[PDB]
């Protein structure tokens, strides 16, 4: 859809910064982790059962860190704290 | 995760019912849209930069579509919802 963020396929979550993490509400932001993540774990949704717990967990991460640097890169900040998450043990 | 929704036989989007929607929080529930028309759309997110202003849309067309019937299945219940929202134009 085109009535968010900047644009429909314009700045896209392997082509832009954490700033765009930002445009979003705290109702989707959650989704916002959701789409970049389950498209890369299968191709179609006859292997979806949502990740919740994930999700919830990783949700508080991504919305500070996003603030912590709007200028990060794409993809870098799901893959950095979901290793804050779980790599730091 | 592990502390959330394990497989038996396999009950993915298209199998998993409304009744368990109401289950998952707010701030989740459009995850789970985010994860049944989000991946059938395409393959990967290489090009995706979340369908927010449509998710956001057709939220609270779901959210109360699953208390209304809850024993409906969801991607049927997505497809509903949608076809209210579009088709019935």
């Amino acid at each position: 859809a085109d009535a968010q963020k900047a644009a429909d396929n314009k700045k896209p979550v392997n082509s832009w910064t954490c700033e765009d993490f930002l445009a979003v509400d705290e109702s989707f932001q959650p989704t916002a982790v959701g789409f970049a993540e389950a498209l890369n774990n299968k191709d179609k949704p006859e292997d979806a059962v949502l990740d919740v717990q994930g999700i919830a967990t990783v949700t508080p991460a991504i919305v500070q860190a996003c603030t912590q640097d709007k200028q990060a890169n794409f993809k870098d900040k799901v893959k950095g704290e979901w290793d804050k998450i779980k790599k730091d043990m």
